[PDB]
């Protein structure tokens, strides 16, 4: 019914996976290769979040990577 | 056009497992367990279509099955 649960899981991935000093380039590489190390039935519900969430997601995750405050704060949390 | 390609899967399986004269009620039945019949990848996607689009799918099943149409017409294509 929403992505506040995929977004949360991807965000999880990410900040497990990377260091927090990461560039918004090393980010974006990370994003668009997380999906795949989600859950398979998450994947095309997770290539979805990323292509309609991407800008806002580098933009957000360069400040902070906590999955509940970045899902909240960029609108994909609650729902 | 981020629910295109899992509306014409979901409503393939439909027209596949459903007669033309359906009710809503038995077209509702198969629209809520359709996902789990789709490939993997395409479960959590499918129910979030599912969720979203369920009153229009309902409304259009009982006239069109045809997966291009349909997801057409309710606007998951293009």
């Amino acid at each position: 019914a929403g992505f506040c649960e995929v977004c949360k899981k991807l965000v999880g991935y990410l900040d497990r996976n990377l260091e927090k000093n990461s560039t918004k380039q090393e980010i974006l590489a990370a994003l668009e290769k997380g999906c795949s190390f989600l859950p398979d039935p998450y994947q095309k519900q997770c290539d979805q979040f990323v292509a309609e969430y991407e800008p806002v997601l580098i933009e957000i995750l360069v400040e902070v990577m906590d999955p509940s405050f970045v899902c909240l704060k960029i609108g994909a949390c609650p729902s």
